[PDB]
């Protein structure tokens, strides 16, 4: 894979809004979004966030990430992290998380990255574990059916 990145652009949003492939994946990234996900909902999320970035390979937008929180000198919290359904398992998220860690260091002088992941998202938990994030706490949340779920809060020092 020859991946590159750049800031997200308007023309990328139609593609990116298609990355959650079912209500579970939608929930994992946008727990208050309504199915189907739409560009208006994605734009609304981006508006609240910083550092929206896309990963590109062979002319295709395959990954998207941003920051949910950013505290200069202190930490950033990874927000959205989504990969095109046809390109999973190929290292796109590993790549883009690395990019976002560099951006955290460079633009915010962060010394820590925080992530949180819903309990049902095994791929997400394993991703972050593989990248050296450690679990710190677990919080109760609710899904769109009002069922109780566990949000696993993790972090990693940035060097
Ligand atoms: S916004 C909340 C998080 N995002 C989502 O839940 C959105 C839906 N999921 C996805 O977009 C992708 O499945 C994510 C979770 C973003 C993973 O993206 P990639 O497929 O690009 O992951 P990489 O190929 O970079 O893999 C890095 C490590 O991640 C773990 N992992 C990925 N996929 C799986 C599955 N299917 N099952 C178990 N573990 C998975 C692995 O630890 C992987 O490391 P390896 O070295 O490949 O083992």
């Amino acid at each position: 894979m020859q991946l590159s990145h750049r800031p997200a652009e308007t023309g990328d949003l139609e593609t990116v809004a298609g990355f959650p492939q079912d209500r579970d994946e939608l929930f994992y990234c946008y727990p208050k979004a309504i199915w189907p996900f739409s560009v208006a909902q994605l734009a609304a999320a981006i508006a609240e966030r910083r550092g929206s970035t896309v990963a590109v390979h062979d002319g295709q937008v395959l990954g998207f990430a941003n920051f949910y929180q950013w505290q200069h000198g202190d930490f950033c919290a990874l927000g959205n992290m989504m990969v095109a359904p046809a390109a999973r398992g190929l290292g796109v998220a590993r790549y883009l998380i690395g990019v976002m860690e560099n951006l955290a260091r460079e633009q915010y002088k962060a010394r820590l990255m925080k992530i949180s992941c819903f309990n049902a998202n095994a791929a997400g938990l394993l991703l972050y574990t593989q990248l050296g994030y450690q679990p710190r706490a677990i919080a109760e949340r609710h899904d769109p059916d009002g069922r109780r779920v566990a949000l696993i809060q993790m972090d990693k020092p940035l060097e």
